[PDB]
């Protein structure tokens, strides 16, 4: 009856939220392995509290430091280091679910290893579907793995869909289950009400407005929503007709689904990742998450805007890239990482982010079976091109 | 494949919405019988268009006029009259579903007959659960009938609940399916922002701002009180599991709060074809002739907390709910009389609650129910309400 978990990415906020849910439900969930790619100090404190069978650092030098610490703080925890070790804890025979919350391309291989092992995948890595969506959906079908999305918007959509679609992510025909379209919602970022002409003079200070700066700039360009759009396409097998973006500045509603009869289902809640995580752990049942019920006294007004592509050119690029396929979305994601770093380094203007993305995307896709290796190679090629366009713009 | 329907109450707006959905889906639904009260002109036009096997008027004189009209225009339609005939078309062997949209206490007996026949019941009669909830839920269990609520709020709640609950209405333990509570929403009516002191002087013109009884009930929030009582019986909700929220714009139709912090809400254009369509198609979905919700034109959504100084009727309904069938039957009956008196300008708007309150107290100080015995109680309560209306006048 007990569900056994490996947590990939235990020292971040997703890891923390996952552990809070497990803390509320000690009779249902048990932590077999914890793994991290940063923060040995946090990791040793978590291994002390959780005493897991395995603890893994992605970096081998960091694993050595952890092993020395846990010789005192968690003597029965076996510490391991490296990429092979991440795959090892992700594929253990006794493990039922894997929280895949290591970010970036470093998360692909261990997430993929869990997929090939037929595990239940609590998906909190954007790159798996942005870079290699077709590949991931195929491997999931091949092994019988269950995919359950962690991210707020995707999780909300998941909850607003019928059970037949929930059980068969990536392979169901939406129109045959009565779905007209999915409404992906977003706040619109700090420049939601800013005149388009003023965007040229925007500074990194303004674009940050609390989480990491790359994620904040993506929120300002709505590239964050673009990437979510791409993931939604693969998660829910949605065509461009079936997938819409709506700006909802207050973020109380997390996303919605429009049905054929006129009915709309929406998911709402307090802004706490423990809620969506809790469902990924408990599906199809539900568990206490340590999150209070929504307080309609404090919600204030809910409003909606149509995104303007003059304001959010990156969003148009992501939608376009989406339906061109893996090569285009890998290219766009790579280019954007370079373009954002250049804006933050004050080499290019805020509005140049979209121009860099647009140039690189056009160059790559005018040319004519994919693997994780070949797509990483393409990621690298796109970065090189983006570096060159950054110089043109500087 | 084809679902066969009897429509009780075909000439009203619910009947019209049902027929619009059937019109969109001729490969899935077929009309076996249509039934109505005494709008013979609308009924003959519908029997012309639909050519059903049976057509029934509740009034026998009206049935005779219809029978003469249809003898050429709908030659294959057998016309019948009276209460027994309503029960007959509601219980036909070939019929799968019954739209129970005859309103008031007259709807109880034929709706109940459909229930005892084990039919799928598309419930659009408030009285079945307000007056005789215990009795209906028991009879539904006994026969294996499916109950699917037509009314907007209940239908919304139904859609926001898990599938395991949807398949067992009136008998599922909500907490065991992860539900903390149901959030029954309402507009708050035309006086949502009005000072309590000003309610004494409101006139029927102001209370109407859609039949007039339903509008006044919307102004007092008795509408929400009645819906509260029905929800309790439909979803088997305890006093912890059922809440009321004011949402003035009525875009959100109701919501459900789950154990993990997640809330599901149902929204849509204000068109009864949507909820009706789901009652017909469940667990699948069908085209309903309703456009998708346009979020560019929705405007702002807000929420308020009801005040019992502003909505005394809502407190009465909740109170009556947990006192049982006798109390809810009494309150409903009293309120029908009290609203008619307000509309006739015999009593003040704020006297509606006072009449309801007096009658409810009088009846429940005194001490196996049937439809007959509860109808008698309905009549006794009306008599008392008439007397309190004179005191107030
Ligand atoms: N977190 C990191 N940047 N790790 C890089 C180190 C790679 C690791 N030592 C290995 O050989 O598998
Ligand atoms: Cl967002």
């Amino acid at each position: 009856g007990m569900q056994k978990l490996t947590i990939l990415g235990a020292t971040g906020s997703i890891g923390a939220s996952t552990l809070k849910v497990i803390e509320q439900n000690p009779d249902k969930f048990s932590v077999v392995a914890l793994a991290a790619d940063s923060n040995v100090e946090k990791m040793q404190q978590l291994c002390q509290r959780w005493q897991p069978e395995y603890a893994v650092m992605a970096n081998k030098e960091a694993a050595l430091r952890l092993k020395m610490a846990l010789a005192v703080l968690a003597p029965n925890t076996q510490v391991l280091g490296g990429q092979e070790a991440l795959c090892y804890v992700a594929t253990l025979e006794q493990v039922d679910s894997v929280m895949a919350a290591i970010v970036g391309a470093a998360g692909l291989v261990p997430t993929m290893a869990a997929v090939k092992a037929g595990k239940r995948i609590l998906l909190a890595n954007k790159e798996a579907l942005v870079m290699s969506g077709q590949l991931f959906i195929d491997e999931v079908e091949k092994s019988g793995a269950q995919l359950l999305p962690v991210d707020s918007e995707h999780n909300a959509i998941f909850q607003c869909l019928p059970q037949t679609v929930q059980g068969n992510l990536g392979r169901c025909d939406l129109a045959s289950q009565g779905v007209s379209h999915i409404l992906l919602t977003g706040s619109g970022g700090p420049f939601r009400y800013t005149d388009v002409a003023e965007l040229e003079a925007v500074t990194p200070e303004q674009a940050i407005a609390s989480m990491g700066p790359k994620i904040s700039v993506d929120s300002a360009t709505m590239m964050n929503k673009g990437l979510e759009y791409i993931e939604a396409k693969w998660l829910f097998n949605a065509s461009r007709d079936q997938l819409k973006v709506i700006i909802h500045p207050q973020s109380v509603i997390h996303s919605m689904v429009q049905y054929l009869d006129g009915s709309v289902l929406a998911q709402m809640g307090e802004p706490d990742m423990a809620t969506p995580i809790a469902l990924t752990l408990s599906y199809p049942e539900r568990v206490k998450a340590g999150v209070k019920p929504l307080d309609f006294t404090q919600v204030g007004e809910l409003t909606f805007l149509q995104p303007d592509f003059e304001r959010y050119p990156c969003l148009a690029l992501a939608i376009e890239a989406c339906y061109l396929g893996q090569h285009a979305t890998t290219t766009l994601n790579a280019a954007n990482e370079v373009a954002v770093a250049a804006f933050l380094a004050r080499q290019i203007k805020f509005t140049d982010i979209a121009r860099v993305n647009d140039s690189v995307l056009n160059q790559v896709c005018k040319q004519s079976l994919d693997s994780l290796e070949s797509l990483l190679e393409l990621d690298r090629m796109a970065r090189t091109l983006a570096d060159e366009v950054v110089r043109e713009r500087a």
